[PDB]
């Protein structure tokens, strides 16, 4: 039975709005509503991992598992596995798999944070869940950011707390945060991200929404704004939205956006917003294609319509050689040539790299690089030729050209990281220079770069 080199994965993310759900929610399941839907041809087939995230979750553990597992042992006449579930508040993440997954699926990591301080701790942050799956590691966030139209900068400082503090993955990637420790990371949640136009056109945001044009209210997402003004999701995709809005609705039906001031929010507006969202980061150059991004029309409990998203996402299978693991194979190295971080820090400590890979033994810490002073006040650190050749558990090329280095640069002074990137091994050739890069980030942003050039050899 052969190892797979791909899996489909769903991620579900609804804010339930406190109430139960229906009796049929399967039409999530299956990405049948509006916008990027999956083809009816697809119906029973089933994804090989299931990833649940609700907000104002009003169930138990045990009453929503009993929903789920029924809801897709109905759609595809198979009894998933639970690998993980973990609930903050009301805040929830399921992750259920294919029982053929059940010894390919290891590492099982749970976390949550709470995010604010003394009036807005106690309701909003997030869960998350990590395993590896064969030889690639999975993470998956849900969270449910800060509300209202005009807190999107708590919401921003909501997200990197998130990255800052959630404790997911192998902890041995000490200077890396969640944005880094996984081959396929997904976030999603209630990320109560709002469409910002004047309170006064509620009315002819309704009127766009009837029509299907969804353009002027996507120009003004606030989501989106932030996201290319780089102050929140750097270095994250989310497919492009062709759904309606999926908040905020009247209950019991999908006719009617309920966007006037009451007491009950707070005497706050709700203008039609795309609250909830899927959004993920994979390695450089791995398969990862986005297969649906909707909602639902026909799950009216909550105020909120639940979203689905789902992907294609490769996948390596668990490599044993005659050598690796448990010892290096001589006939693999990688070496760095004309390598140079450049730093936005205005600091002036000696700086060194660590090098980290699931394809090394342990990590590997560089010779401190020399400083140079940039054209344009930035801080060059030059590496030449002086950085470690690196020595792979496995030389085979099929392994190794699938594999990453993540790369830290750190003070001499406090061996705190300044900045945190990937770099692919699946070159154009072996036995060759070729040009290399990453951006750097800390705390999720953006503090420099790092390019040079890489020359790999494998065992072909
Ligand atoms: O241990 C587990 C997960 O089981 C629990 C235990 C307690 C709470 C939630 C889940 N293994 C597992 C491994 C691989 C695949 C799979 F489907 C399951």
């Amino acid at each position: 039975q052969p190892e797979p080199d791909m899996i489909t994965i769903f991620i579900g993310t609804w804010n339930m709005g406190n109430a139960p759900p229906p009796k049929k929610i399967t039409s999530w399941f299956l990405s049948k509503g509006q916008g990027k839907t999956r083809d009816d041809s697809a119906d029973y087939i089933p994804h090989d991992i299931y990833v649940i995230g609700t907000q104002e979750d009003p169930l138990s553990e045990k009453e929503w598992l009993e929903i789920l597992k029924h809801s897709l042992q109905e759609i595809t006449s198979v009894t998933f596995k639970t690998v993980a579930i973990h609930t903050l508040w009301n805040i929830r993440i399921v992750v259920l798999a294919k029982p053929e997954h059940e010894n390919r699926i290891s590492h099982i990591c749970t976390d949550n944070v709470k995010t604010g301080i003394a009036n807005t701790l106690g309701n909003k942050g997030a869960v998350g869940v990590s395993f590896m799956f064969n030889g690639t590691s999975l993470g998956f966030v849900n969270s449910h950011l800060t509300s209202g139209s005009e807190k999107k900068l708590r919401r921003n400082q909501n997200y990197m707390n998130i990255l800052r503090f959630l404790a997911l993955g192998d902890k041995k990637l000490s200077p890396f945060n969640i944005t880094h420790r996984f081959t396929h990371l997904f976030w999603f949640g209630d990320l109560n991200y709002r469409v910002d136009l004047p309170t006064w056109e509620a009315e002819t945001i309704i009127q766009k929404i009837k029509q299907q044009q969804y353009a002027d209210l996507l120009s003004h997402d606030q989501l989106l704004t932030e996201r290319r003004e780089q102050k929140v999701f750097l270095h994250f995709e989310e497919e492009e939205i062709t759904f309606a809005p999926t908040y905020r609705f009247e209950r019991l039906t999908r006719d009617k956006y309920a966007y006037t001031k009451q007491k009950a929010t707070g005497m706050k507006y709700n203008l039609p917003s795309w609250c909830d969202r899927v959004l993920w980061k994979s390695y450089p150059l791995v398969h990862v294609v986005c297969q649906s991004y909707g909602s639902t029309s026909d799950i009216m409990t909550s105020d909120h319509s639940p979203v689905f998203a789902t992907f294609e996402a490769g996948v390596t299978s668990q490599f044993v050689s005659k050598n690796g693991p448990g010892t290096v194979d001589s006939q693999g190295q990688i070496e760095f040539l004309r390598c140079y971080a450049t730093l936005k820090t205005k600091s002036q400590t000696k700086f060194y790299l660590e090098f980290h890979s699931s394809c090394l033994e342990s990590f590997v810490k560089s010779q401190e690089g020399e400083n140079e002073e940039g054209s344009e006040g930035e801080l060059v650190v030059k590496f030449g030729e002086t950085l470690p050749k690196l020595k792979p558990i496995i030389s085979d090329p099929e392994y190794l050209l699938d594999q990453h280095i993540l790369i830290s640069i750190k003070s001499s002074d406090s061996d705190e990281s300044y900045g945190e990137g990937c770099i692919a091994l699946r070159l154009e050739a072996t036995e060759t220079q070729l040009p290399i890069y990453t951006p750097l980030t800390h705390h999720g942003e953006l503090t420099g770069h790092f390019q040079g050039e890489i020359k790999l050899q494998t065992s072909q």
